[PDB]
């Protein structure tokens, strides 16, 4: 307050949120071309992702503890308490840039 | 022989794999009704799912390596090379049973 981030961006990720309650999957909400951004920190990574008309559609704070992983060759979900968010890259090269960088910040 | 070992048994798992090529979750599976069973070590659990013919159609060895989470309330998904799969259990209670085995290893 105020303050200067610097956050790497990777434009025209889809998050899809998802949760088990029916038994099966459910598919709570989906949206294309988002961008998000990820401030590195010491031992966290900040994730935010904001539509064209600039709502701030997920934001949340990965850290150590945090339930997550990669899924296939260029996606990854969080968890955090009964809902998953699954975020899928443009690519793959987009997704190991990230991946490095949440390595980082959780201590691996 | 001889020692003696623990096996944690969960009746009514489902197995899904998740598929990436053209966008959308791919089923090249989505199996009913096996059972999944925990052989815990020190270090790495091992997981294998059975049919009711007995057969393996999935398994695997956790440890602090692997990539895997929960998803949701009562599901896991664990990413192994390029391929991930999503394990539903029967019941929250079974999935929680299952996470706590899970953390000496993990
Ligand atoms: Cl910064």
């Amino acid at each position: 307050g105020s303050h200067m981030a610097t956050v790497s961006v990777f434009p025209g990720a889809r998050l899809l949120t998802i949760g088990d309650a029916n038994g099966e999957i459910q598919r709570h909400a989906e949206q294309q071309a988002l961008r998000l951004e990820v401030r590195a920190g010491p031992d966290a990574a900040g994730i935010a992702l904001y539509s064209h008309e600039d709502v701030c559609v997920f934001k949340c704070s990965v850290s150590r503890e945090t339930e997550c992983s990669r899924v296939g060759r260029q996606s990854f979900i969080i968890t955090l308490g009964c809902n998953s968010v699954l975020i899928q890259f443009a690519t793959p090269h987009d997704f190991c840039s990230f991946y490095n960088i949440l390595k980082t910040c959780r201590g691996h």
